[PDB]
């Protein structure tokens, strides 16, 4: 039915739906006064200290490929354009001390996970969502990220995150932990099992966190690595092939009807499972039997199928517990409204031009649509590296 | 739509139209002679000594459930009796030296996995399917089980299919290699990665061979071990937990629209992807917040979208090779006509009464269907288990 | 002090004070009824079933180099001649049942050890020890072996006896069973700890084990499967290396008054603690550092601290349980007086020729005694194979 | 006749625990110890040995005469030597910090500050009152910068992590900034290595050495005492270090032969008899196990320190240690082994830190286990442990 040119447009849709509220009020310094904070136990303390940083880093991890593209004069330029000086509004008043959207990085250990995800953000539109900020800014941002060491030896996962987050610092050029890098970068080799899956922690799960933490953030840390001598290309390319099969059971998951299964742990961040599909797609690498239109295609059906209706939607447009629906039931107890900008993981494909293949080859049936219809149905293995 | 007296007159219909081909043809002393073999590469050398045996203890390992059932004299219990009467008439012939359908042990290392399949059969059934046996037959298939030791080795995802047919032997009082038991019993237990999860083999894969293989027969076998003190209760519930979580995952990868994924090695299998779930309802020990009628409702969905048509046949009706259509495409190379057997292992919760709760229950949203349009969702979370 | 030649003579001096109570009396038929069965508990039943077999296996398995030699007039060469012909003599014995010394292989499962050494005294001397048996000898010995199968004792430490023992099967053509080939091969590799070091089960241990069974039987198992393609070169190399690294601290912890430590399990074999230095001075690969006489002096101080004086035997000649002397509370429970006659493995040195450079070559102090003295110290260090 | 007593063999420590440790302690105290200390190596470059080898002295030093210093004074001839020898320590540990000092010890430059900070971490934790409380306000705030300067260069080797970890739990002691992450990762990259019978690996690789005695068990122990007051490591975990010394301690009085020798074996054996710090450290909190007595310990390394230390093979002439095991062997000394290197010697002494009047030091002659077993006395069996 619709074109990939359709789909474009349905993605930044649906893209600006979930992530404009975060941003623009974050740019109007209103995103604590407008932002729910909604907790399946329904108590907002603890929750309001970190609540407003998980939707800024989380929302802007997912946007941020979309806002590294050169502008233009198209009707998208525009609101790349819009969007994008916003976003560095926002970013100023996270670490100006004045502003009533200060964001916390001291109280509790949760800043820990969202630091990383604002990196990220950073990681994937550099030119774009670093460098135009002023250098006062870019210090804040600096010792913020510093500060973060007094907490970091806690919950064996979240490991990388501070990984992450050093070699962002070493990257920069400033202070960084390389104790930190050493010990996350190895224990996540450590924790793969196999077949493009490691397990978060030392006890394997069947759960979405390999796509939702661990095969992202760990290339994008070996890429930080990387120039430095610090990491090889040879551990960088077994982390990025490891990403790649891990995406072909992500594009595999998704049924001929455009829904995908609610498994494991926090199937509250939605799309999110398909970060490492998305990022796989963004690098220009799926796997040799998926073809970039079915991947255009099948997340196409799962953003609307999960964002063009308002069922995850409230009044005010903000995102609410649940997985397709309000289903505050299924939400973690380390879950609030912010937690929830996970959904934007699935959107890094903007950040292909809209010229590129993946946005204008013809309409094209995923995985299991053609499995089955009697298609053509590829045989899959298990992978040994 | 359909009531549960209804799902359990489609699913006697469909395992019918499965089973029927291979155990008449058997009874008759003409499944060499009448039943295909099919190969992605179109050879039969190899494959015509190993596909029967195959076909045999495949179906037979799906269908005895049902066939354990006392019999009625209702038109389920007639079609009940009659099938059990083809499947001892064509157990005799299968090792008689005279009939044509003598099956074979002896050349190749294949006859391994399928004598194991074959004695899940005798297990899941003992009184329907063995005892009735002839003193002859029984020590034919006696010997052929003890003439298995030759080949043996790979010390691979073949050595849990020796110790599930040694343990059968020890069930049974005869001669059994007591060391092949220990070694199986010890490498299935040190390749348990987590959350419900064997490793096949050192080497982990997310495919359902989990299903397949693993999760039934280490249950039967310290089932088999556990009267004799070669298991301890403490391991059999080990196994019995891991099984019941697992099922869990099977469960919610069934689609809103009665479809599930095609991923890993041997989607050619089918429905065998749900014997976890199949075994553990079988068992009456679903987790308590999955209902029976629920599973009852998802797999009749299941199996009406890959056996109520007739796109997995051929004019003769029996399987071809692909997932849902002819996709000789999919197949694996050791995979012929009679590999497709293993379809029957979703429907051994026929072996349930007709008025077990789990075929009179109310009609029941399986957990996707209820997720996806806004239902209760119960959160799940990794187990240390 | 003394010479080469005079060291050689030693060694053959005390190697017959140990080896030939037992075999001249196993050749007289006379082996039950004359050899001692002290245990420290004081009991023999059930001792007095395994300790015979023990004893042969034992001690053959440390003779057998020296009677692999060629015959010759010297006064040795007569020595071993008379040797080689009383163990002919009584291994025929062994397995006649009209013999009063036909040895146990049925009862217990402790004939699985002794058994291995028995067959690695007929490996290291093919021609000298088996060939020469008539055939209904032999094939007794095929029977034996075979016999042992139904006894997997687990232990999973004496994994490794059966293995040799089914290896040993394999290289004389005869029905073996391949499966405890390939996990006992395999277990003992996943075994490896570091540095030339096994653990001789589940856990690491330091004591005299890794000589007293695991290199010098790793490597003969592994010997026997080359031909076959049953094991590479590959996994040969390394088993042989590892022998040669742990050789290393063998001949380092003699000290310089001809001792060495006391410790671990089993001190009761007595210089078998060396039989991997032994093994390695046999096969001429020693390395670069430790001079072949260096070993042959150290050993022949260790030998005579413990075998030139009589602490150690009893009024009739033969071994009795304590380290040096009599001290029964260092025996282990499952040990008696057959059990000792692992005296004989540091032995192996005079399977070469008298006129091999490790019997030729001058005087010159060992590792400890050079340093302890100021002599040249070859720096030592980990290694990674 | 040669047999001694056990006031003898207390003597004889003091003779030459001093013989080794007199020279590095008196320099420092004079500020000389840059001047006159020897800086041998194998190849005899100097070149990054002289950045280093200087606090290896004082570290490796300090260590192992601890816990003598910390037993109270006295009006003996020993009690003398004590209160002389602490009173130059707490000098050249003010001049060691002293910027103005040329006896200042460096922390900056290279990696190698990482583990000699640990052993002279460990003086401090041996004897917090004499040592570490007598310093000046100013000399101590001076150590915990010093040893915070350390977390920039790490990241460092498998093993050296021991070092880092003590080290922070040591600045976690005195209520001051540390790195809770470096303590978390050392504890447990410690309990994973543990291989079994009382044996760690150092780091991912296994090896049969003295390093075990040298680091491991030591500063496990030591590292998880620091932890327990502050709800940071269990009484599970700490008997669990601590029982594993033991065990390991068994095998190292095992090794020493009946003539007083034990093997050469392993990396760094230069180290001489700090391959007796965990029997040294077990017999100190008096823990030894039940069929070894404290008389034998003693009379086992008294004939080990007086075949090592009594004569002048393993000294120059100016009583500095030379390179090698007994004698001088330069051609077994690693590449990172300098002279400060080798002063490791003194951590076999600890029992020194028992009172005069201890068992250990009171009791009659005894012999240990491989001297009763080679002339056929009572030889207790052994047999791997699984904890
Ligand atoms: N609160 C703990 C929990 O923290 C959660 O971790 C998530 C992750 O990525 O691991 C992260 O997405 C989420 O924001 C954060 O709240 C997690 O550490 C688990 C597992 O140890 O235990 C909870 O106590
Ligand atoms: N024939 C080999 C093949 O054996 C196949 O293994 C499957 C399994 O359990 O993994 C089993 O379901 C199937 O019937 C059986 O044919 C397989 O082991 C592959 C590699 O895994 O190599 C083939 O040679
Ligand atoms: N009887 C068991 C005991 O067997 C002993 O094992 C030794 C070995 O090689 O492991 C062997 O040298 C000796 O002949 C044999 O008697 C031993 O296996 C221990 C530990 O498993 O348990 C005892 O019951
Ligand atoms: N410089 C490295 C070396 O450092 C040495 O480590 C020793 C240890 O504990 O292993 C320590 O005793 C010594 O003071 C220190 O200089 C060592 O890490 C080795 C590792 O093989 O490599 C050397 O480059």
């Amino acid at each position: 039915q619709t074109t990939g040119t359709q789909d474009r447009a349905i993605w930044v849709k649906l893209l600006w739906k979930i992530s404009y509220p975060v941003i623009h009020n974050l740019a109007e310094g209103t995103l604590h006064q407008n932002m729910p904070i909604e907790t399946r136990s329904g108590e907002t303390a603890g929750y309001k200290d970190m609540t407003h940083l998980e939707a800024v880093g989380r929302t802007l991890a997912g946007v941020a490929p979309w806002l590294a593209l050169p502008d233009d004069d198209t009707e998208e330029g525009k609101l790349r354009k819009q969007m994008r000086e916003e976003v560095l509004k926002g970013l100023k008043n996270a670490v100006d001390p004045a502003s009533p959207d200060l964001l916390n990085f001291t109280k509790h250990a949760q800043p820990i996970v969202d630091a990383a995800y604002l990196v990220h953000a950073f990681l994937r539109a550099p030119k774009a969502l670093w460098e135009p900020l002023d250098e006062v800014t870019k210090e804040r941002y600096i010792k913020s990220f510093q500060s973060l060491r007094d907490r970091t030896g806690a919950y064996n996962n979240w490991l990388l995150f501070t990984g992450l987050t050093e070699s962002f610092l070493l990257g920069k050029g400033v202070q960084y932990d390389q104790f930190r890098i050493r010990v996350s970068k190895n224990k996540v080799k450590e924790w793969y099992v196999g077949d493009g899956w490691y397990s978060d922690g030392p006890s394997f799960s069947m759960d979405n966190y390999n796509a939702y933490v661990m095969h992202s953030m760990m290339v994008a840390m070996l890429e930080n690595l990387l120039p430095k001598r610090w990491a090889s290309q040879k551990e960088l390319d077994e982390a990025m092939n490891r990403m790649i099969r891990h995406s072909e059971f992500c594009e595999r998951m998704i049924a001929p009807d455009g829904t995908y299964p609610a498994f494991g742990a926090s199937v509250t961040y939605r799309t999110a499972a398909f970060q490492s599909l998305a990022d796989v797609a963004l690098r220009k690498k799926l796997p040799s039997h998926v073809s970039p239109a079915q991947v255009r295609c099948a997340l196409t059906a799962v953003h609307r199928n999960m964002y063009e209706g308002n069922q995850n939607f409230d009044k005010d447009g903000w995102l609410v517990l649940g997985f397709n629906g309000h289903q505050p039931e299924c939400a973690d107890g380390y879950t609030s409204t912010g937690s929830l900008y996970m959904a934007t993981l699935s959107f890094l494909p903007l950040g292909l031009p809209a010229d590129d293949p993946f946005w204008t080859d013809a309409y094209a049936d995923w995985t299991s649509k053609k499995a089955w219809k009697g298609g053509h149905l590829h045989k899959d293995y298990k992978v040994e590296y």
